[PDB]
């Protein structure tokens, strides 16, 4: 099982380059569905995920094929039917459905275990799909989507706000015949990026970031050269990883905009931070990071992706500071890890209570969430001493190549493979 050694303490400083998010390539990849003409998604991050929706794609009788790019050619899609052993790994594949059914009047997706599609009083996704016309079934593992000629635009009021739903109507509503008015729908700067590639393919959508979203459908969706948006959590996890070792980095191919919230909070832990159109700059001076207060809430909010990172920088920062999760209000496991290493926080309900010390000491840790883990490594990366991290295969999930860049900021760090 592979692992990360990292040799701290080393400053991380210098420059990154921010890959695609996976979080936007993800649903765009799915949204690809709707294109009948060929689509080259730029970008693209080198994740599994990528992978396995590519080979899901191609299940579907789509072309595909990848490097920097994923170059879709979903005009021939002729199965309908997203299989156990393609989605088995990977919960996006609920994005087939949508574009599935509104541009096939068909569509079926996997329900492996683990899945949750359905187990909510109210699925957003089976919803928006039955508000847009979609029958939707639940049976023989499948969720099941089926329409009668086209999807019909609807009112779709979302009773919580979900990016997978949002995602997954907003697509839809793309072929689906009239205007679809999504209310309370996820502004996540990926519901953005997929909406802008809709639009790329021709959809009418309007008011993508906002908490509602109005897509006029079309009848069809061609293709198109559409560029992921930055992974504005790794750019955060980069921005941290200056932030807590005093470093100075700047994050190429970032996208400023799309952390608001992260970069505020980075200026009160004493960052000078700097923005440019595709850059943004994290200068600690050699400073301790200041203690600071994080609430996680929804998109533009806090992101709850960011917290473990945060929760790290307020470990090493000058005060106790109070990490608050709205979202995910026990996702603390790197908490007892980063206490293995000297860091001293109490979790106290949704929040971590964070003592920051001057120095971590290196430890044997393992967080199986992918934030938390990259937490570990950053937290190794400014320990004293040897960090082993284990479970790495966590991070190169969701970070491409999160140890090249880092060593490239100056982190001593060592895959190692098994023990």
């Amino acid at each position: 099982m592979d692992k990360f050694r990292v040799q701290g303490p080393t400053r991380l400083q210098g420059e990154v380059t921010i890959s695609g998010a996976k979080n936007a390539a993800l649903p765009i990849l799915f949204a690809a569905l709707l294109a009948e003409e060929p689509v080259e998604i730029q970008n693209v991050p080198k994740l599994k995920d990528i992978d396995t929706t590519m080979k899901l794609l191609t299940q579907l009788g789509t072309k595909v094929e990848r490097x920097g790019s994923v170059w879709i050619d979903a005009s021939n899609v002729n199965n309908f039917s997203a299989p156990y052993d393609l989605v088995k790994t990977m919960k996006a594949s609920i994005w087939a459905l949508g574009p599935l059914v509104a541009r096939f009047g068909q569509g079926q997706v996997s329900l492996p275990g683990g899945c949750a599609i359905g187990a909510r009083p109210v699925d957003l996704h089976i919803f928006g799909l039955e508000k847009l016309g979609a029958e939707i079934k639940l049976e023989e593992g499948y969720v099941k989507a089926s329409v009668n000629g086209r999807l019909k635009g609807a009112h779709i009021v979302m009773d919580k706000v979900s990016v997978g739903a949002t995602v997954t109507i907003m697509s839809a509503a793309t072929l689906a015949e009239g205007t679809t008015i999504i209310e309370n729908a996820a502004r996540e700067p990926e519901i953005v990026d997929t909406a802008n590639f809709l639009v790329a393919l021709g959809a009418k959508i309007s008011g993508q970031g906002t908490d509602r979203i109005t897509i006029e459908g079309v009848e069809r969706l061609g293709g198109g050269v559409y560029r992921v948006l930055p992974d504005r959590i790794e750019t955060g996890t980069f921005l941290v990883a200056a932030a807590i070792s005093g470093g100075k980095i700047v994050c190429r191919n970032a996208q400023p905009d799309t952390l608001d919230a992260v970069l505020a909070k980075l200026r009160e832990a004493g960052a000078d931070i700097e923005t440019g159109e595709d850059w943004i700059s994290l200068d600690m001076h050699g400073k301790r990071p200041k203690a600071v207060t994080v609430r996680t809430a929804p998109h533009p909010a806090f992101p709850t992706d960011m917290q473990a990172q945060f929760t790290l920088l307020n470990l090493v920062a000058e005060g106790t500071g109070v990490i608050t999760e709205t979202i995910f209000e026990n996702r603390f496991m790197h908490v007892p890890e980063l206490i293995r290493m000297g860091a001293h926080a109490e979790i106290e309900s949704n929040t971590v209570i964070c003592h920051g010390v001057e120095k971590l000491s290196g430890a044997q840790v393992m967080a199986t969430d992918l934030r938390a883990s990259a937490s570990l490594v950053l937290a190794g990366c400014i320990a004293e001493g040897t960090t082993v991290v284990d479970r790495i295969y966590h991070i190169d999930r969701g970070y491409e190549r999160i140890e090249d860049k880092l060593r490239a900021l100056g982190a001593n760090i060592e895959r190692v493979k098994g023990e």
